[PDB]
């Protein structure tokens, strides 16, 4: 079976054959659609086929498939599973698993980057002061003083799940959110709950608008451990608008470093509960979400009144205007302390280049219209009027549930 | 089974019971999403008017009552003798209301309820159809107090007898090719004013000429007319603050129309149905004027505005788009012409999801379409979860008549 999307700008149609080797489900019926919605212990008996899909893949992409060098490794992961009730990568393999788990993230606007993924092989890691050091190394290296390099670094795999690695932070980098008395909160709102695990769990909290949270670290199953960044490897910009001199008296800054840590990395049937990847930012995601969503920072409103806007009736586009100087002032900062990012338009044209090559190349390109598409001026960006399919293509990055609600205590 | 939706700026969540009376099929499969997607006899018509009776005697509470049965009866006859049926009056205004109220793409249906409707079924020309269309446009716009309305022509019998308004909307700019390279008027409309001309229309070869009508009446051949100028209400388009705005000699209409779809109700089909309410600025101001498809001022504007136009991260496509959109709205509202802007508008779409979910048990919605195409994510409808499915009644698309009309 075939499958065509069009681009109704240029009329460009595309064919998917790609979506014939998916796997997992979508959560979608022939009579419901759930494309908008935000989130839709394992034995050897259902291990080996997963890891011979996977191996099939490998060895096809290296134009391998069918050697003796193929037969032998499935041969061999056969008699570890049998065994062990498990397998391990190789180094081989583990690379190229990671750089598929991004090319197959369909949500990520940033794929045509995904064969420059630097990949740190964390799986001798042991303890949770070994987690610390192998992230203030992928923190440096990924930083690289502006100049941002993608990379991920990959604990051990889960066994029986009674033993994870988990990184109990969302992101590595994240600014600590405090609900007041009053009601009010001080800091970023999105990470009121786990500044108050970290406070719990004895984090001296300077209590600011802009500290960086401390690492909650979990290695094989014990409780979490507390480490704090070195404050020299968090590279940070201020914000200042190219033509608004009052915007720097906001007193606003962000971090340089995107690096999503909570997510589950699927290989093989093996899974990597700790996994953190970095790149850089779309200027929206700071200057669009977490400034002026209305659960974030949220200073649409302090922008529209410096601005001298009619904040009166909505009609007046108030919001869209401050909107837009926050975007210009958050990419006019970084580009001016020369850290990586990219606008929103960049991104989107790039992605659709990806996505046409992805198509000849590879017969098709997974990909979530409703998380492509940028939070701001949408349909003026060209993947707006590109149709899309969404299908689940394994390896994959996964939800999985925040550690706080299943772990169990030691003490 | 019982589904949730999730609110993810609000935590409100609203379970979704609604789509389990879905029927027509969505175009996803478990392993593939194709939410993106655009586009998709005497046997199987009497349990479709049933099913249609069955909801329409519910929502009255005469739910397995006299009048039920004994229409259900009735329309069982006509079915076995006519091979088609009937509506009564009645059961025409709720189906087309109802058709509204599932169009999950839709972010106006607050109003739902709140529809004229103007029984055309007994037209029998193109003239006809003129006459009647002029109502409707003079009733919807109302001196620019806008009011919803649809108006139905006679059901499909056997496909060779269709009514078709062969515009996409009943008031839409002309779209001419070039000697040069590009287009004059709307490239939107670049084909339909072609088989304008070749159907026999004289072009004022202008940028803002209102096509005329081209209607087609129990399958024959459509037929040319020029709605009077004094029924289409335009706008001149300035901006309150930058006073070159006028000079960019922009105007757009402010009577929303389309005409192109398809209404179906309890199996009949209406292939004539044009139905209007009002604008969300956005719909002129984004998609109209900006997509590179379209009219395309915005590199115009913004050379207007003296902005870097060198680097994208300079952002001068969002700062233009932003202030042609406030100046719709400005204009409009200036000349007392109905509008809504798509921050009041999805607001009220929240609400709406609310009602239905409380006093109907869910509301299908399309979130690709729902969301506005300009500051999506400062909009509630952003991180609102939505299901999408297929209720009827309901409007379709259907194909083009001039690629099916047997000429
Ligand atoms: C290199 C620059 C990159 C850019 C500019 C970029 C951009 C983005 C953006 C804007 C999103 C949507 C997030 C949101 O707005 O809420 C996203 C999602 C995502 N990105 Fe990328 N990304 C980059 C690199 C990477 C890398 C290196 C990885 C993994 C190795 C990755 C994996 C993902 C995944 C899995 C998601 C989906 C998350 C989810 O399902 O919630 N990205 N990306
Ligand atoms: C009264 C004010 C109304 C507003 C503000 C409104 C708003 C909108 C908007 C913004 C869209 C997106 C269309 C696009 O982007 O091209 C839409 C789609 C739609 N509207 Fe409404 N609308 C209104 C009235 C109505 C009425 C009266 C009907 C039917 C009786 C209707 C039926 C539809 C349908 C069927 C669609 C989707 C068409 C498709 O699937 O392509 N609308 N509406
Ligand atoms: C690797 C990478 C780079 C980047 N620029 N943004 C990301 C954004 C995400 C992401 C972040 C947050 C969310 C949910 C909250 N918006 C979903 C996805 C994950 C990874 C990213
Ligand atoms: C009744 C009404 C009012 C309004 N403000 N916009 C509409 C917009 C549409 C609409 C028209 C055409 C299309 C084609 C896809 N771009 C999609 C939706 C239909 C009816 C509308
Ligand atoms: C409900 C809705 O799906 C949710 O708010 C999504 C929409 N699209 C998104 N797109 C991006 N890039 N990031 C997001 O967080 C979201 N949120
Ligand atoms: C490709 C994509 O499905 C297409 O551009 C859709 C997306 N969302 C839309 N949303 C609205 N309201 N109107 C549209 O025309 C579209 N176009
Ligand atoms: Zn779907």
């Amino acid at each position: 079976r075939f499958l065509k999307v069009k681009n109704w700008e240029t009329d460009v149609v595309l064919t998917d054959t790609l979506h014939l080797k998916s796997t997992l489900e979508t959560g979608c019926t022939e009579h419901i659609c759930m494309g908008s919605i935000m989130l839709p212990v394992r034995t050897k008996d259902q291990l080996f086929p997963l890891a011979k899909e996977f191996l099939d893949q490998y060895y096809s992409s290296i134009k391998r498939f069918g050697s003796k060098a193929h037969m032998d490794r499935l041969e061999e992961v056969n008699k570890e599973i049998e065994s062990t009730s498990t397998y391990q990568l190789k180094d081989t393999e583990l690379i190229y698993g990671a750089k598929h788990a991004w090319r197959n993230a369909s949500r990520c606007v940033g794929r045509i980057q995904w064969s420059k993924l630097q990949v740190f092989d964390a799986r001798d890691c042991t303890t949770a002061h070994g987690m610390f050091n192998y992230i203030c190394n992928h923190v440096k290296y990924a930083t690289n003083k502006g100049n941002l390099r993608s990379a991920i670094t990959i604990f051990p795999q889960r066994t029986d799940g009674k033993h994870d690695f988990r990184v109990w932070n969302s992101q590595l980098i994240r600014y600590a959110g405090y609900k007041q008395p009053d009601g009010s909160t001080l800091g970023d709102p999105a990470n009121v709950q786990f500044t108050e695990i970290c406070i719990q769990q004895g984090w001296k909290a300077p209590r600011g608008r802009f500290d960086v949270l401390p690492l909650l670290l979990q290695a094989n199953g014990n409780d979490p451990e507390l480490f704090q960044i070195p404050p020299e490897l968090v590279l940070e910009v201020p914000i200042r608008h190219p033509k608004f001199d009052w915007f720097k008296d906001l007193g606003l800054k962000w971090y340089g470093l995107p690096a999503v840590s909570n997510m589950l990395l699927e290989i093989g049937g093996l899974e990597f509960s700790a996994c953190p990847f970095s790149g850089w930012y779309m200027g929206t995601e700071i200057g669009v979400r977490d400034y002026c969503d209305n659960s974030r920072y949220n200073i649409l409103e302090e922008v529209a009144k410096k601005m001298d806007l009619d904040m009166r009736k909505t009609s007046s586009l108030w919001k869209d205007q401050a909107l837009v100087e926050i975007n210009i002032a958050v990419l006019y900062s970084f580009q001016s302390d020369k850290v990586t990012i990219v606008d929103h338009h960049s991104a989107t044209e790039s992605f659709i280049k990806h996505m046409e090559n992805e198509y000849r190349c590879r017969g098709g390109c997974p990909a979530d219209w409703v998380w492509i598409v940028p939070p701001m001026s949408g349909s003026i960006t060209p993947v707006f009027h590109q149709e899309m399919l969404n299908y689940r293509l394994t390896p994959s990055f996964e939800y999985q549930p925040d550690p706080w609600n299943t772990h169990v205590w030691k003490g």
